[PDB]
């Protein structure tokens, strides 16, 4: 069910990421650096466990989870959140909750590209990733 998401992916387009980061309270200097960063995202499975790595010079993250089972997460911007990742409509939907707030990270495949839609508050960011061979 998750298999077309698996592999190594490179950021090739970003829309409204500054809006999204600002909504989360990320400071201006961090937003500068992030606006010029192109992460690599690696999604792997081993049985029922998925591991999602996000790699960049000034920040790396890694999470492991089972679909549909809540996990604790500490995000790149140091929020301590309660997370769950599920498939919905063929999309990989990651929901983070903290302090009564929520954000969603939705991944879908369109024409072989991985489209990541990030929503917090009213801010909606769309990041496009291309698969590495
Ligand atoms: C690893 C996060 C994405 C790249 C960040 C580059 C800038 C690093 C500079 C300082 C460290 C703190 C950065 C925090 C940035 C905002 C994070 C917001 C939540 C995660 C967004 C993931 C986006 C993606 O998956 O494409």
């Amino acid at each position: 069910m998750v298999d077309a998401f698996l592999g190594t992916w490179k950021l090739v387009d970003s829309k409204n990421f500054d809006d999204y980061m600002k909504s989360l309270g990320v400071g201006f200097a961090t937003r500068q650096v992030a606006s010029m960063t192109k992460p690599t995202t690696i999604i792997e499975k081993n049985g029922d466990i998925l591991t999602l790595k996000t790699h960049s010079t000034f920040k790396n993250t890694e999470i492991s989870f089972k679909l549909g089972v809540e996990f604790d997460e500490t995000t790149a911007d140091d929020r301590k959140v309660k997370s769950i990742v599920t498939l919905d409509g063929g999309k990989l939907v990651h929901l983070q909750k903290w302090d009564g707030q929520e954000t969603t990270l939705v991944r879908e495949l369109i024409d072989g590209k991985l489209i990541l839609t990030l929503t917090h508050g009213t801010a909606v960011c769309t990041r496009t990733y291309e698969k590495e061979a």
